[PDB]
């Protein structure tokens, strides 16, 4: 696959039913196995989104990628204390540029 790669960068994305991830690095996953993801996190200082390749059989930020084959980018929500943390995963061509919250 090829994924939007910027790791974790500020964000506007608050208030919608999907955003853009604006990042400009769009890579080739460096082993076929790999799918794109994104982690939005709001914390009471800032709104960061995370993209990455990433390959769905090692956990990431300690969980596993349940929706990996997924072609769409579809946020659900994790328990994580300090922070409102919403995390995807899909397996189609820059799928993690798009990130639906509806």
């Amino acid at each position: 696959a090829l994924c939007k790669f910027c790791d974790v960068r500020f964000s506007t994305c608050d208030n919608q039913k999907s955003c853009m991830s604006n990042c400009s690095i769009t890579s080739i996953c460096e082993k076929p196995q790999e799918v794109c993801v994104a982690v939005w996190r709001k914390n009471d200082e800032n709104i960061t989104l995370e993209t990455v390749c990433h390959d769905p059989k090692l956990p990431y930020h300690d969980f596993i990628l349940e929706d990996a084959a997924s072609p769409t980018c579809i946020m659900k929500e994790k328990k994580k204390p300090g922070e409102t943390f919403f995390m995807c995963s899909c397996s189609s061509d820059e799928c993690n540029d798009n990130i639906i919250f509806s």
